[PDB]
DNA sequence: CATTAGA
DNA sequence: TCTAATGA
């Protein structure tokens, strides 16, 4: 956690680089389990060899270890850090809609800068066009103060659309957080559940309304169960216009709402920990259900969940407010 | 680990 | 169809 710090961090630097700049899924994968392992180790790695005794740690990495311990640095890390091509890929990759693959191509063609990006809006798809358009707003955190005004608006129209609609802003916001990255609304309807052959309009009606009133301003992707766009709160009686924010609204089979809701509310740890508990308690929890475990090794049979509670109860735990779902 | 775009 | 990119 701090004892193998630099070690794992160097390791991750390297991993990550193999994956984006180079198209070496393997090495990238190598660097990572080793990083993963030296990370667990209970004592201060004092050399290549010591580390070497580890699984995943071979000669190659052990080697990097010494040089890193030896001189507090790594040549390869210095070179890469310098390396313009890779620098570029690392950066282009920041535009929503651009991945490593595309990052490579752009550079290939010689598109290294945001402006390069601009002079060539054409080579870019919609997603990317939008991502470039709000590069600034996308990079900014969402102040909770605003999260409250967004949540406010969203829930209104929702209800005004159909009243039988259930929405929940999930995520960190849900759990207290002063700021959030993007806004995540979990949606459901009674009319939609596990079987009942859908009702796409369900998601559809909603976006339409939000756009209608001018909250959704763009669409990155809109499908039958997961909408992905851009919103913005109404630049007041002017002077202060608001930033463009990322919004994600997803339809849920009413019969899996809370599991989902449970899930997206995180945190990654609480989740795990919670998930880990249901296991002993004779269960299983996944993004949508909670199944009673059977002795044959496994078993199924989706228990009825009506609120975050039921879930709790099932595993016979203390209902935890979102606020304290921290771990 | 699953949903959408896109070519 | 597959392949990329998001998320989470
Ligand atoms: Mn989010
Ligand atoms: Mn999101
Ligand atoms: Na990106
Ligand atoms: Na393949």
């Amino acid at each position: 956690e701090t004892l193998n710090g630099g070690i794992t961090d160097m390791l991750t630097e390297l991993a990550n680089f193999e994956k984006n700049v180079s198209q070496a899924i393997h090495k990238y994968n190598a660097y990572r389990k080793a990083a993963s392992v030296i990370a667990k180790y209970p004592h201060k790695i004092k050399s290549g060899a010591e580390a070497k005794k580890l699984p995943g740690v071979g000669t190659k990495i052990a080697e990097k270890i010494d040089e890193f311990l030896a001189t507090g640095k790594l040549r390869k890390l210095e070179k890469i850090r310098q390396d313009d091509t890779s620098s570029s890929i690392n950066f282009l990759t920041r535009v929503s809609g651009i991945g490593p693959s595309a990052a490579r191509k752009f550079v290939d063609e010689g598109i290294k800068t945001l402006e390069d990006l601009r002079k060539n809006e054409d080579k870019l798809n919609h997603h990317q066009r939008i991502g470039l358009k709000y590069f600034g707003d996308f990079e900014k955190r969402i102040p909770r103060e605003e999260m409250l005004q967004m949540q406010d608006i969203v829930l209104n129209e929702v209800k005004k659309v159909d009243s039988e609609y259930i929405a929940t802003v999930c995520g960190s916001f849900r759990r207290g957080a002063e700021s959030s990255g993007d806004m995540d609304v979990l949606l459901t309807h009674p009319s939609f559940t596990s079987e009942s052959t859908k009702q796409p309009k369900l998601l559809h009606q909603v976006v339409e309304q939000l756009q209608k009133v001018h909250f959704i301003t763009d669409t990155l992707s809109k499908g039958e169960t997961k909408f992905m766009g851009v919103c913005q709160l109404p630049s007041k009686n002017d002077e202060k216009e608001y930033p463009h924010r990322r919004i994600d609204i997803r339809l849920i089979p009413k019969d899996q709402y809370y599991c989902g809701v449970l899930y997206f509310t995180g945190s990654d740890i609480f989740n795990k920990n919670m998930r880990a508990h249901a296991l002993e308690k004779g269960f299983t929890i996944n993004e949508y259900t909670i199944r009673p475990l059977g002795v044959t090794g496994v078993a199924g049979e989706p228990l009825p969940v009506d609120s975050e509670k039921d879930i709790f109860d099932y595993i016979q735990w203390k209902y935890r407010e979102p606020k304290d779902r921290s771990e």
